[PDB]
């Protein structure tokens, strides 16, 4: 059902935290996904939570202003951090599943300015040199955008209220929050447009 | 209020012609700027058009392939290829009038899976050294992921026939043409938001 309403695609919300803003040559830190559900009412909702702390890769470059923005200490021993192969390799397991049981054919990001997540997260997996991986090359959903044509709001503090949902700064910047937040989100442009009739055709 | 419905964006419609698929290494072979416009009572359509043939950089790689694909022959002299500089400083101009004449902060780039068109533009920009960029560093309008909300579909002739808009494959793949339909696509997305009565929000 997922599948159908955007032609196979299988929308999955990923937000990172980085070293800085070169996906080639600044460290993933820390990775959050969220795979969504279609209701039998055809409502739009997260389903399953996936998140890993990561280790910068072997000579990644790390830049102060981007720690300081994430507050990730890349040094605290108890991070929890494991390598970017290990937690690609656990959400494309996921995301895999997913996939063939609602009749979809390939994975697509869904993402906040998607364009640096997705270029993030097909760096390290170049990196590890994974060899399936079920998101979509190059096609991304990017809920700025999306927000733009929905609420007139490109950024995601701004979006989200304007969208009625609850925003905590508090609490955002970090990849579990900015995820779910970006997830419900996103779920609320697709339901607000079958709600005004916009869906189906 | 153009840029009252989008925070002060200035949506300016961008169609590239390359030759490969890596922004830093292979040619801009081709590029055409689409500015939008908004009537009275709020609807949203093209406004100027710009269009320009690019001379692959010095050192540029060329991908046969994406030759065959684009049908470009980047030896015909009768071309009329200019400069990549030449071409963006043009397109910047125009762009540079319309946002400073309709209360806009900035330009964003509307395109079909966006992140393509905005990093071959980006890195033209940055070959040619140039230092007044009217488009936003990193944020883009795709289409392809508006089609998907709006229409279901995220492939851009399919998008456009689900949409009701004619299209013609025959024409496709010249920046002209895509950027056109590109353009008439966006619109109608919005406009048809509007139309249900999404926007405005009160
Ligand atoms: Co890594
Ligand atoms: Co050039
Ligand atoms: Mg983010
Ligand atoms: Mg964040
Ligand atoms: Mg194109
Ligand atoms: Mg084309």
């Amino acid at each position: 059902g997922l599948c159908d309403r955007f032609r196979g695609f299988y929308p999955v919300v990923i937000d990172v935290e980085t070293a800085g803003f070169n996906a080639k040559t600044d460290a993933l830190l820390e990775i959050a996904a969220i795979t969504l559900k279609m209701d039998e009412q055809g409502w739009l909702m997260p389903d399953t939570t996936l998140h890993f702390h990561v280790e910068p890769f072997v000579g990644a470059n790390l830049q102060p202003e981007a720690l300081a923005f994430n507050g990730i200490d890349p040094n605290d021993p108890d991070r929890g951090a494991v390598s970017g192969y290990e937690a690609l390799h656990e959400i494309f397991k996921v995301v895999r599943k997913g996939i063939k049981a609602s009749g979809c054919n390939r994975a697509i990001m869904v993402a906040h300015n998607a364009n640096f997540d997705h270029s993030f997260m097909m760096a390290a997996a170049e990196r590890a040199s994974l060899k399936r991986n079920p998101f979509h090359p190059f096609a991304t959903f990017d809920t700025a955008a999306l927000a733009g044509l929905a609420l007139g709001q490109t950024v995601l503090s701004k979006a989200c209220q304007t969208a009625g949902m609850d925003f905590d700064s508090t609490q955002a910047h970090s990849a579990l929050y900015d995820t779910e937040r970006t997830a419900v989100l996103f779920c609320e442009i697709v339901n607000r447009w079958k709600r005004l009739g916009g869906w189906p055709l």
